[PDB]
């Protein structure tokens, strides 16, 4: 599924990401925009052979099991394919674990490089939330 911006904002808000660990909703929408272009089916292979999955491009090195990232962890205790669902619950719940792990949203490279320190509220501007 390719979410609309506000649609995703609303879904993320319903799933408790607004101000989750102090990260306003726009952070999450911004991260999703630049990680996946709001596409739940996005996958990208990393240099180490892990793959990033889903709307928040959660990687299989640490967070999910894709059966092809040897020596990796599965800290969200999910098949990575669950992160490709049109239902973002699994991604959100995993993202909550990630962002809670001490490094905040810096785990999301795109967020660090493209959202952090920007006016992320712009990402939820105009949305009915
Ligand atoms: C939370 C999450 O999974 N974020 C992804 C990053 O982990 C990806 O960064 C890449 O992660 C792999 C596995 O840890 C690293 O081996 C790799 O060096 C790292 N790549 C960079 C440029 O830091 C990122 C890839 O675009 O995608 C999500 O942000
Ligand atoms: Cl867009
Ligand atoms: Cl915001
Ligand atoms: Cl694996
Ligand atoms: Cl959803
Ligand atoms: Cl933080
Ligand atoms: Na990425
Ligand atoms: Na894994």
């Amino acid at each position: 599924k390719v979410f609309g911006r506000c649609e995703l904002a609303a879904a993320m808000k319903r799933h408790g990401l607004d101000n989750y660990r102090g990260y306003s909703l726009g952070n999450w929408v911004c991260a999703a925009k630049f990680e996946s272009n709001f596409n739940t089916q996005a996958t990208n292979r990393n240099t180490d052979g892990s793959t990033d999955y889903g709307i928040l491009q959660i990687n299989s090195r640490w967070w999910c099991n894709d059966g092809r990232t040897p020596g990796s962890r599965n800290l969200c205790n999910i098949p990575c394919s669950a992160l490709l669902s049109s239902d973002i619950t699994a991604s959100v719940n995993c993202a909550k674990k990630i962002v809670s792990d001490g490094n905040g949203m810096n785990a999301w490279v795109a967020w660090r490089n493209r959202c952090k320190g920007t006016d992320v509220q712009a990402w939820i501007r105009g949305c009915r939330l």
